[PDB]
């Protein structure tokens, strides 16, 4: 019970490690799970210890939003090496989530991995892969 966890499968958002948030919240989906969100820009979530084996070249975050936004994927700190940028346009509602994707520059081993949050967005949970 809790090994190292893949890159490659579902991370859930809210299975954060560290966060710079003062409102940040988990709350419950209707469909199941849970999510994080009342993000405000500056905001940060790190999820410690993601094995990405021997890399990974794309994200996909399952999101909610209203309004454009961004969220960066960066190493190990919210001031970290920047691999990529995940834009997120609206989904028309705060509870509506859909998948958006990005690449990243290759990220192999096992690596702390922090989003960094430009405005409000909800997010559900994120995942890699190779492009
Ligand atoms: O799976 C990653 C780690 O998650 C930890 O839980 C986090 C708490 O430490 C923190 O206080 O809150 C967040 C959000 O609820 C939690 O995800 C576990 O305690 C670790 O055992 C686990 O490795
Ligand atoms: O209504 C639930 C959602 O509320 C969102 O915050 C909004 C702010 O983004 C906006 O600036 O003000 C409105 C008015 O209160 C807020 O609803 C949260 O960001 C979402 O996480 C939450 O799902
Ligand atoms: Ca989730």
């Amino acid at each position: 019970v809790g090994g190292t966890r893949s890159a490659f499968s579902n991370i859930q958002a809210e299975d954060y490690d560290s966060s710079y948030g003062p409102n940040l919240q988990i709350f419950s989906l209707p469909g199941g799970g849970s999510a994080i969100g009342y993000i405000e820009n500056g905001y940060s979530t790190t999820y410690k210890n993601i094995d990405f084996g021997d890399g990974a070249t794309s994200v996909t975050a399952r999101v909610a939003t209203q309004n454009a936004t961004t969220i960066q994927v960066r190493l190990g700190s919210p001031s970290g090496t920047l691999l990529g940028t995940i834009y997120v346009g609206s989904t028309g509602s705060f509870d509506t989530y859909r998948d958006v994707s990005a690449t990243i520059s290759n990220t192999a081993g096992v690596k702390d991995i922090v989003l960094v949050f430009s405005g409000p967005v909800n997010v559900d949970w994120f995942v890699f892969s190779k492009s």
